[PDB]
């Protein structure tokens, strides 16, 4: 087999080889001989020198277009002589040269990634082409400095490589939701060539935030006076998800007792707590609950935190007095100290509030004793003379601590006899 | 301050203190003085024992109906004597004791946790009540055995328990959905008391798993002559999520050439590649393409698989016979050796399939030559005289190394003149 290498692409009357004197035909003979390659379309790229017999390039001649991936690339000939007629054989290689640059079908390559994809995830990425074989083939990818991505490439069965978009951290698209990258193939020809192709990756969000309130808990001090309708606090809470799974509403938490539900509510969209009763410290005088903030995703992130609400003691109660015994009627004639009365206070507020005095006038032949907290008896302090007075009517006050004092006034009625 | 400590509940007649001689009172004259408690409500609680001086339990009392939840309950008792007329106060402190049990207002409780929930996050849980106070109020609360949930509990001011489900370790709806527990509470008193509930905790699933594929990549042998509509090979793919997130279509990849979708399609539900049109190993031996996996989930998770196809070659060419330049007429005066006719062949398939040898009868006097590969001249291998034959009819036979081989006839007529 006679085998002549020529590169594509060559150039018109490139010298193939001198077929003649490997026919083994005369100089002079083949002037005479006329000799000629057969076949129609190895005319167009070949031709047979008359003068010295040399085979030549009519026109270039492609090598892709001939055998594409092929790694040989060999053309048989047929050549034709007249006087005799004869007919002769060679082969021509048709040798790649690296008139191809990698380049990829689509430039903008767009990867939809979610939020929280695995690291070590693998996706596709379209690979660049590259019609020449060999050497002259792409030969690596390459991708541009990032922090989260790598290049993963396999070579499938035949050799080829095959880029893949490796996640290496993990996405987190509340701190970054787009990357830019670039990717590039180059051959491995003399000089490499090479082509890129844009790479935008989108980070699609999930909803991994629940809300987040403002304080990690709230206490609250009001009034045991304060009325209905009076706000209390506004809970502020935000969640950096998208759309509804970032979307804040407020509510009480689900095993709230219901007589936490009848004192507060919770307005669902602004967070304002408001007071819906009347409050009493002389019956509770603090409140802990739970409130929640959920967000719209389906299904809702929560988060919950702690209220405390504190009752302020107003001094909403003047004192009560109790009049335990009574005489009514007293002899003229008692020794001093005698009881009168049995007098018992209380006040249900607390501290200074709810701390009793208790006095009568000076002038009276009347004085008070108190051997016990909050107990007072009502004894004679002088003589009694019936013509003088028949009667008395002791005002008795109590008055409480607080400021301003609120007092209670209650008449003793004693009836004098001889 | 004389102060008595009386349990809660305590049959009549219970011995809360001596007051009468705390009271100082001389003990000739109780029957005397006749010291009694003052006030309706008290006294439908305590009496005194008009021999001894005794304060008594009357009437049981409630501990829990009288302070509900604080720590101290502190019953102020005023007392009345005559003769002469006197005002005494002390107080009863009414000791708590362990008449509650712990009881959950709900004995079912129900948590829905998503599937990818962080290690750590809490979860809250409806608190057991106990009326008691002290020592005999809840103490501590218990979680069964399992490996993924624990228990934070929480302490407040006032000695509240406050518990919360906290996750250790990852869930996995795909390995496990339901978490059957009983949470304890137990309270402090002797012997101790408590109640509990049952806890069922669902694992809500996420689409977090792509379909998979049997094998990595699948390499198909088919022959060249198979007919349109042959099954090559049923793709299977599972996907363990639930719903629409775990059903399975196939489909080629976005970037799959026409020439490949034109020969081969994939039906979406079964995953059947079927064959679509005529096969030729001549023109193309292998074709590689990517299909994909998609379910149904929101956005859709995808899986690919890399499929090659190779053909086999099939002996469907019998040889091709061409006769080049032919003499049809040759003088009998001629030397043997003359050339009569230029034949080539060629078959197009592989191997012994396209391997051709060429031949003709024995009897005649007539050669065949060959200088080059599949080149044959016929030349004359005898003498000729044109009395005994005016023409010959060479039957030439070209065969391939095909089982059974496949043959080609071709005559070439040859007048002889003088
Ligand atoms: C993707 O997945 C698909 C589906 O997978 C299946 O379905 C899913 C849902 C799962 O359950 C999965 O586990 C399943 O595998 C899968 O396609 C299947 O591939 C299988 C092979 O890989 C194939 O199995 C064959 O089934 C033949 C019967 O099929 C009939 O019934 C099924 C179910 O009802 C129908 O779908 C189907 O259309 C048919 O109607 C079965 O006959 C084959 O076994 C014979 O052949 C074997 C090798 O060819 C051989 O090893 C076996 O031993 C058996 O050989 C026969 O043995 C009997 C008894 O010994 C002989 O009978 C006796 O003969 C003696 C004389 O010899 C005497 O006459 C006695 O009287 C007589 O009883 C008989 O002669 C023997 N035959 C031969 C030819 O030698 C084989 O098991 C499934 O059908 C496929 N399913 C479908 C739905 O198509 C794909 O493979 C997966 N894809 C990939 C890439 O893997
Ligand atoms: C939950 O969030 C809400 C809302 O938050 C606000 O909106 C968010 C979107 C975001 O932007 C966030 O940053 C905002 O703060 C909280 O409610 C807000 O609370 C703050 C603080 O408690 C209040 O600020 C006060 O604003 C008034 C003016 O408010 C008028 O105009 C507002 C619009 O700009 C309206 O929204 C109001 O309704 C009102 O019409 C200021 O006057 C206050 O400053 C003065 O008082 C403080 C002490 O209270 C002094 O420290 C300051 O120095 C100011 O004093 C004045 O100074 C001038 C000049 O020196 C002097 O001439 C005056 O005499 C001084 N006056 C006095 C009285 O001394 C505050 O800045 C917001 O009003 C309030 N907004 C709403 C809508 O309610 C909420 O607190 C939060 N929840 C929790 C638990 O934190
Ligand atoms: C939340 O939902 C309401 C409707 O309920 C809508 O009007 C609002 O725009 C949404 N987003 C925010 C941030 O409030
Ligand atoms: C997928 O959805 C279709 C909708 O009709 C249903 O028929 C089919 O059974 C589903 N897939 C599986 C694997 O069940
Ligand atoms: C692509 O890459 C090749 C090799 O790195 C370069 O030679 C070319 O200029 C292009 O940047
Ligand atoms: C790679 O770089 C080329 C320019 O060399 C661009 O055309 C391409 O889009 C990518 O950025
Ligand atoms: C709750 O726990 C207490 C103390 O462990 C038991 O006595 C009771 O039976 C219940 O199991
Ligand atoms: C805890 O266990 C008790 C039985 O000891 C049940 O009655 C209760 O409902 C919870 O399962
Ligand atoms: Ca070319
Ligand atoms: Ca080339
Ligand atoms: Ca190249
Ligand atoms: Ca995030
Ligand atoms: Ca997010
Ligand atoms: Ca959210
Ligand atoms: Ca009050
Ligand atoms: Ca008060
Ligand atoms: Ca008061
Ligand atoms: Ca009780
Ligand atoms: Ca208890
Ligand atoms: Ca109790
Ligand atoms: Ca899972
Ligand atoms: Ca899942
Ligand atoms: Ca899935
Ligand atoms: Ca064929
Ligand atoms: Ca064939
Ligand atoms: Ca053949
Ligand atoms: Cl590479
Ligand atoms: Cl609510
Ligand atoms: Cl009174
Ligand atoms: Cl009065
Ligand atoms: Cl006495
Ligand atoms: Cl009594
Ligand atoms: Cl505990």
């Amino acid at each position: 087999q006679i085998r002549y290498p020529v590169p594509e692409e060559s150039q018109e009357g490139t010298f193939v080889g001198n077929v003649a004197q490997d026919f083994l035909l005369d100089t002079e003979s083949l002037s005479a001989r006329r000799l000629q390659v057969a076949g129609e379309v190895n005319q167009r790229h070949f031709r047979v020198d008359l003068d010295s017999g040399a085979l030549l390039i009519k026109n270039p001649i492609d090598r892709e277009a001939l055998c594409g991936l092929s790694a040989s690339c060999i053309v048989p000939l047929e050549f034709v002589t007249e006087g005799p007629l004869e007919m002769y054989r060679a082969e021509v290689e048709i040798v790649d040269v690296n008139d191809h640059a990698p380049r990829f079908p689509r430039q903008q390559l767009d990867l939809e990634i979610g939020e929280a994809a695995p690291p070590g995830q693998r996706f596709p990425l379209e690979k660049a082409q590259d019609a020449d074989v060999g050497s002259n083939s792409i030969s690596s990818y390459r991708l541009s400095s990032n922090e989260h991505f790598a290049l993963d490439v396999k070579k499938r069965s035949d050799g080829s490589l095959v880029p893949e978009l490796l996640l290496e951290k993990p996405l987190d698209r509340e701190k970054q939701s787009d990357y830019r990258l670039v990717l590039t193939a180059v051959d491995g020809g003399n000089p490499p060539r090479s082509g890129t192709a844009e790479l935008r990756v989108s980070v699609l969000d999930v909803n991994d935030n629940a809300p987040a309130f403002q304080q990690s808990s709230y206490r609250i001090s009001v009034l045991e006076s304060a009325p209905a309708g009076m706000v209390l606090i506004q809970l502020n809470a935000s969640d950096p998800d998208l759309g509804p799974s970032g979307n804040v509403t407020f509510s009480f938490s689900g095993h709230t007792p219901d007589r936490v539900r009848n004192l507060f509510s919770l307005h669902p969209t602004t967070g304002k707590l408001t007071l819906q009763g009347p409050l009493d410290f002389e019956s509770e005088n603090y409140y802990e609950f739970d409130v929640r903030a959920r967000d719209g995703g389906s299904p809702a992130m929560e988060q919950h935190c702690s209220l405390r609400v504190d009752l302020l003691d107003v001094n909403d109660n003047a004192p009560h007095i109790t009049v335990t015994s009574e005489l009514g009627t007293l002899p003229e004639s008692a020794e001093p100290g005698t009881v009168v009365a049995l007098i018992s206070v209380q006040d249900p507020d607390s501290g200074s509030n709810g701390d009793v005095s208790l006095r009568i006038p000076d002038h009276l032949p009347f004085a008070l004793k108190s051997a016990f907290r909050n107990q007072f008896s009502l004894v004679t302090a002088g003589p009694l003379d019936r013509e003088a007075r028949s009667s008395y009517d002791i005002m008795v006050t109590a008055s409480d601590a607080g400021n301003p004092p609120l007092s209670t006034h209650r008449t003793i009625f004693l009836n004098i006899s001889d």
